[PDB]
């Protein structure tokens, strides 16, 4: 086979078959793995619905925020990207969840996006994740060579 620089680079970003197989155990496990996260995002991007997972990741970064100053500004950015009318990464939430967020941006807390996040989480967990696991792409990641 090839031990060329290009190919090695690409192999270095593939998970082992072993670790990919473990992503079937639980959604949280897929997400806690850097490779599993990248795999899931690529599956979703191929189906033009990567915004849910990008949304979810930004809410995780947001939850970990300990400053009220940057917590208000992160909330405005998340809003701009994922929540407002015609946002590039617009998610599907109800007009009344959006309202509450928009109402809360000024005095944002760690749970500004919990309602929206949980909807999006459960969306992915019960929907895109099972489809991920059945994909030809994920199967090949799990296949041991030879």
């Amino acid at each position: 086979a090839d031990l060329g620089t290009e190919n090695l680079y690409f192999q270095s970003m593939k998970p082992s078959p072993e670790e990919a197989q473990l992503w079937s155990e639980a959604f949280d496990e897929l997400l806690a793995s850097k490779y599993g996260l990248a795999a899931f995002r690529a599956f979703l991007k191929s189906e033009f619905c990567e915004e849910n997972i990008e949304f979810w990741l930004a809410c995780e970064d947001f939850k970990k925020t300990k400053s009220p100053q940057k917590l208000s500004s992160k909330a405005r950015k998340i809003y701009t990207d994922f929540i407002e009318k015609e946002a590039p990464k617009e998610i599907n939430i109800d007009f009344q969840t959006k309202t509450l967020i928009a109402q809360n941006i000024q005095e944002a807390t760690s749970g500004c996006f919990t309602t929206a996040q949980k909807r999006v989480y459960s969306l992915m967990e019960n929907n895109s994740y099972p489809r991920f696991l059945e994909s030809e792409f994920y199967q090949d990641l799990c296949k041991k060579p030879q």
